[PDB]
This record gives structure tokens, sequence and C-alpha cells, in this order.
């Protein structure tokens, strides 16, 4: 019963697959067209950024994505709260949409606090200059779902994030199955780059796009920093 | 499978008493703490209020508030969408709390789109001048649960708002049962008046306090225009 991109188990019916699987019905859903109709500006605090090297993360092809764990110590405080990155991963093309227009690629920085509260950065890619952190990690890519690899280098994930951290903020869900909401996502407005053949190289990998469509915004606000 | 404010049917047990009241427990809830920790300043629409007479309207103890039904044709409109007013109703001590502190009484108007989706004004009320709209309804309210009776006047319930229209913003739930999020709060900076009179009948018709307690921010915030 596996949840898909596509077909009769993609993303309109999602919540009918599984009882787990309710949040993707709800009203605070992700992504969500980033447009001027609902952002408005804010005084918002500066983003607090704590990552260390990760040494020989594991690379997972899950199915879905191509996902880097992170090993633990690393961190970002927001509202006072630490949230330790656990993971990031990819989508393409980009899940937010930024004033209806799609990028090429987006990162996801997912970080937990000590109870499991999720706070989310997104990073937006273009096309550009090859990405040598974004080589690392594609050169040993697994190619099928279900396999993992260990990469014998050191990452630090602070080099796939720009040196301009001005953000947009709001209240949403994880963007897959279960969906769950009460998600903090920040997603950063200057993208990074990466060439044409890297964002090539995974769409082919994931031999579909793996993007779920934007969701109603209904009564929120997105926050621009 | 009946709810109350207290007890084993209470608020953290509404969830168990109905499958339709799983909302309940999910992360976008309401009512919240106004608090300085995540609320922030931004650039929002004036309210737009049309709200004509209401011709002798039902007035209704359900046992769990006094509930005024509204004649067809009153609305805000709010993001271009119009919500048009089905009812008010209030709550003692508030619902809402401003930086953790209650108020003595709370209103809320209760609006709805086309579609059912809802908008809800809160006003609090300070103990002070007895309010002249709150008069003609004290008069006459029904004193025990499951009661109706028709008001034989015209009330305007733009008469029970503040005339500052600055409020705070957020995306949030129902405050009952079913408990159903998706609604967009919007709560009066400027507190009114009820007399000390119109407090103590209403707390001694209620038996019990009638508010929710407030419930977790999680990754939400409020805006302050
Ligand atoms: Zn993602
Ligand atoms: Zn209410």
């Amino acid at each position: 019963h596996h949840w898909s991109y596509e077909g009769e188990n993609g993303p309109e019916n999602w919540a009918k697959l599984n009882p787990e699987y309710f949040w993707c019905n709800l009203k605070n859903q992700s992504p969500v067209d980033i447009s001027d109709n609902y952002k408005v500006h804010a005084k918002l605090e500066k983003l607090h950024i704590n990552y260390n090297k990760a040494v020989n993360p594991e690379i997972v092809n899950n199915g879905h994505t191509i996902k880097v764990s992170y090993e633990p110590g690393s961190y970002i405080v927001v509202d006072g709260i630490k949230f330790e990155l656990k993971q990031f991963h990819f989508h393409a093309p980009s899940e937010h949409k930024l004033k209806g227009q799609h990028y090429p690629f987006e990162a996801h920085f997912v970080h937990a606090d000590k109870h499991g509260n999720l706070a989310v950065i997104g990073v937006f890619f273009k096309e550009g200059r090859e990405n040598p952190i974004l080589e690392k990690i594609w050169k040993v890519m697994p190619e099928n779902a279900g396999e993992e690899v260990k990469l014998a280098h050191k990452i630090n994930a602070e080099d796939l994030l720009p040196k301009d951290r001005d953000y947009y903020r709001y209240s949403g869900s994880l963007t897959t199955p279960p969906c769950t909401e009460g998600v903090l996502w920040i997603v950063l407005k200057q993208p990074i780059t990466a060439s044409k053949q890297q964002i090539e190289l995974f769409k082919s990998i994931m031999k579909h796009n793996n993007n779920r469509p934007t969701q109603p915004i209904n009564s929120r606000y997105i926050l621009e920093s």
C-alpha cells in the first residue's frame, strides 16, 4: 500500500490509505505557495544555526527521496528552544512555490526538540555552479529504493545553506505521510546553486517528481523576516 | 457522550467521547495564551465589519453557554471572503488569556462563509459600566439548560464591539467539540465593559466556569495589527 506521488496512491488519496495518515486531509498542511496575498513582513528573530561536521553519515534511498542522516550535537535555537538536526533530504522540483513558480530543487533540514516537536529548514536551489558538497553525496547515492550506503567523508550541512539568512516562517506539516502538523517551517529566501547535471541525476534516480502539490493556506499567514 | 468543562467528560477527554472530536487533540487548537513570546506586529488589513440589526433573535441556553442566533445578511469581509454572522455566545472567565491573565468575560461572534469555513471574532469584557445590548439579552436569558426564548427587541452586534478595531489574528479551532481547525481567529485588542451584575448573573446561570483551558501554541505565531 505504498504511498506515492502519482496514481491511485498519490497525494489526493494519502489520508485514505492508512489510519495514521489522517493529518494529510486537515487544515494546516504543507507545502504552500508563498504569495503576496497572505505573506506579511514582521520583526522575526535572527536564525541561530549551530552545526558541526557529520562524520561518515549514512545515505539512504528510501524510494521517495535521498536522505542523509546527521550525527547528534548540531542544532538550531528557535524561540529559545533547541531543535537538533536529524537528517536532510531532497525534492525535485521544489515543494514550496514562490509567487506561483517552482524552483528546480529544494532541500529540507529536519530538526526535533527534546520532546520530538519538529522544525524544518527549506533551502531552494537554482541551476548554476555544481554544488561540491552535493557532489560528495551524489557520487555514492544508492540508485534503488531500500538501499543505504555510508559516506566515507565528513560533511557540514552549513555548506548547504545560503550566507544570507532572511526567511519565511509559517506553521505547517510534514509533506509526506503521515503529514503530522505542528511543524515549524523556516524557508530561506536566498537560493543556493546546483548544476543542471546534479539535478537531472537526482530526477532519473527518483524516476518521477517527488514534490507534494501545494496545499490550501486556509486561515494561515506567512511571515517574512 | 455528553461533553462538559469538568470531570470525566471534560476538556482533556473530549477526543475520547466521539470519533468526530478527534480534532480536540491536534496541534492548532484554541484558545491560546496571547503572550509576548510568540506575538509579532504586522501590516494587517483593516477589519471590514458590516452588521445590520437582528430582529427578535432566539436566545438559547444549551447547557454550555448562552447563544444568540443572528438573522441572515450581516457579515465580515476578510482576505476578500464574505463570512456571514451566524450567532454569538459568551464565556466566563475569558477563553483567551493576555500575558497569562483572564478577563472576566469574553464574547465570540461566529461567522461562516458560503462553504462553511469559519471565522470567529473574540471580544474581551472587563468589569465596569453596564453594556446596553447585554442588558436586553440578560433580561430574558433562559436560566436552565435546554431552554430557548425569543428576544422581543432588535439588537446590533456592532454595539458589542469596541470602537478601536485593532486586533490579534491567528489560525486556530473551535473551542468546543468537535474543535474543528482551520478557524480564523480575530481577537480585538480593546476590551469593552459589562457590569458586575451582568457578570454575576451569567456565572450564576452557568453554575460553573465555561471556558476551555488554553492550548499549546506549538508552531504558530499571533499577529498584531
Ligand atoms: Zn521534505
Ligand atoms: Zn466560544
